[PDB]
């Protein structure tokens, strides 16, 4: 599986049958039809003692790795129950600034998409958590291009190490904190993950608000590569999975 003409997200039923399942993802956020839901708490993100341990390049993303060995960094409250931890986060971008997000905003599409992925903490380790319906849960940010942000810059900096896929850089001491809007108001639905399997394990939250990010730094992005070393190049760009049907399922607000 990939994002090419042959590989690409329209195929991936045949291996994946789960893809026209009922809860995939992404979608879009239709705001005019998202429920107000007053019982929705305020989220919770516990992240100052994180700990970053490396960055990969795995074929379709680089991903951030981090220790969830402990209760280090957490997210809870919102429409959670319990506590989950983060183990990585990732980006989905596209070739130009008009696309690259995953979900879309009353189909308005943002030039990325950072994924903040979290398990369920009652069920032991990541594994057994994909095998639950509350299993996990994403923190979804939406990226917008303007001013720089000066937090995302020591990501920008390694990716020249890690440009072809199998690659792995150390990345220790690194803050998601730097990567947060200001207002944490959300939007909330039972989903799956972007790729391949697809497990619909996933409690979305998508905030509201975006971060923004300059063009040179978004550029970087795109100079990755899908490929392993010293095969063809094929630019890392336009890693995003079309909207999927919403069928039945209620998309609710916090604001
Ligand atoms: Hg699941
Ligand atoms: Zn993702």
């Amino acid at each position: 599986w990939g994002y090419g003409k042959h590989n690409g997200p329209e195929h991936w039923h045949k291996d994946f049958p789960i893809a026209k399942g009922e809860r995939q993802s992404p979608v879009d956020i239709d705001t005019h039809t998202a429920k107000y839901d007053p019982s929705l708490k305020p989220l919770s993100v516990s992240y100052d003692q994180a700990t970053s341990l490396r960055i990969l390049n795995n074929g379709h993303a680089f991903n951030v790795e981090f220790d969830d060995s402990q209760d280090k960094a957490v997210l809870k409250g919102g429409p959670l129950d319990g506590t989950y931890r983060l183990i990585q986060f990732h980006f989905h971008w596209g070739s130009l600034d008009g696309q690259g997000s995953e979900h879309t905003v009353d189909k308005k599409k943002y030039a990325a998409e950072l994924h903040l992925v979290h398990w369920n903490t009652k069920y032991g380790d990541f594994g057994k958590a994909v095998q639950q319906p509350d299993g996990l849960a994403v923190l979804g940010i939406f990226l917008k291009v303007g001013s720089a942000k000066p937090g995302l810059q020591k990501v920008v900096d390694v990716l020249d190490s890690i440009k072809t896929k199998g690659k792995s850089a150390d990345f220790t001491n690194f803050d998601p904190r730097g990567l947060l809007p200001e207002s944490l108001d959300y939007w909330t639905y039972p989903g799956s993950l972007t790729t391949p399997p697809l497990l619909e394990c996933v409690t979305w939250i998508v905030l509201k608000e975006p971060i923004s990010v300059s063009s040179e730094q978004v550029l970087k992005f795109r100079k990755l590569n899908f490929n392993g070393e010293g095969e063809p190049e094929e630019l890392m760009v336009d890693n995003w999975r079309p909207a999927q049907p919403l069928k039945n399922r209620q998309i609710k607000a916090s604001f």
